[PDB]
């Protein structure tokens, strides 16, 4: 058995230079990111004014092409700017800056990884991103920055060449995952540490990735509770810090002796923001 502290030591001793992180919704709740599926919110209330059989319909093509305006409501809401990364995000920013981060697989679409300062090439956004868009009609690619004004103005972005709808590269139901997902073939075998923050590991094939790391490689789950493959097939080098994600992360930063540096990075970074 290893403890959180033992993992911290591997990092401190420089024995973990190729960390692979998987993270889910649990890291973005702190930043106040609303759940579109959860009642009681401002965003949930918004979508309720449209004719939708359930909230998940905004992620279905047939609905989109019937009426795109529901989706673009969620888009406006989640578009970069509205929200600020949290300590969880900057922690991953730190790992990058110490040359310790091999890759960061995320299932969020809120973009808070890009904002906290992590480079597209270190990221694999498994659910897609608002940081770019495709024309539905002619297949043309565009910077998210470009449909920005239309999305904040409640207008349906339209392609300049053919004037079709320009859609953020989010993944809808039935859609194949982004191309970058296939980086897992080379990232997981090569990982010396696997870190899993704030995800309940139900959605496949995301969950099954935790089974791609070598048995000699520790797997650390920081999360509300023990979940999926980590729960059903345990491994001897598995460590769980069960509890509040933010709390658990501050503990690791502590055990790593990164307190000072984290406190700082968080003040440059949200300063600017
Ligand atoms: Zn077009």
């Amino acid at each position: 058995k290893l403890s959180l502290q033992d993992v911290a030591e591997l990092i401190r001793a420089r024995a973990c230079q190729r960390v692979v992180v998987m993270v889910g919704a649990g890291i973005s709740t702190p930043s106040g990111i609303p759940d579109f599926r959860s009642p009681g919110s401002g965003l949930y209330s918004n979508l309720q004014q449209y004719d939708l059989p359930y909230p998940e319909a905004i992620f279905e093509l047939p609905f989109f092409f019937h009426n795109p305006k529901p989706f673009f409501t969620l888009a406006k809401e989640l578009y970069p700017g509205n929200y600020k990364p949290n300590v969880t995000h900057y922690f991953l920013r730190l790992l990058h800056d110490k040359g310790l981060l091999l890759r960061l697989y995320t299932q969020n679409i809120d973009g808070l990884e890009r904002v906290s300062g992590i480079p597209a090439s270190k990221l694999v956004e498994a659910h897609g991103t608002f940081a770019s868009a495709t024309c539905t009609v002619c297949q043309r690619p565009f910077p998210g920055e470009d449909i920005r004004a239309d999305v904040m103005a409640d207008r349906v972005p339209r392609c300049p060449v053919c004037t079709g709808v320009v859609k953020p590269d989010i993944v809808f139901f039935g859609e194949p995952l982004p191309q970058r997902f296939l980086l897992h073939v080379v990232d997981f075998p090569m990982a010396d540490l696997l870190l899993i923050l704030g995800t309940s590991l139900e959605v496949e094939p995301f969950a099954s990735l935790t089974e791609a790391v070598r048995s000699s490689v520790p797997r650390l789950l920081i999360n509300r509770d023990l979940v999926g493959p980590l729960a059903w097939h345990p491994r001897s080098r598995d460590v769980a810090q069960l509890g509040d994600v933010v709390h658990g992360v501050e503990s690791l930063v502590e055990l790593l002796g990164w307190t000072e540096e984290m406190r700082d990075l968080v003040q440059r970074e949200t300063g600017k923001l």
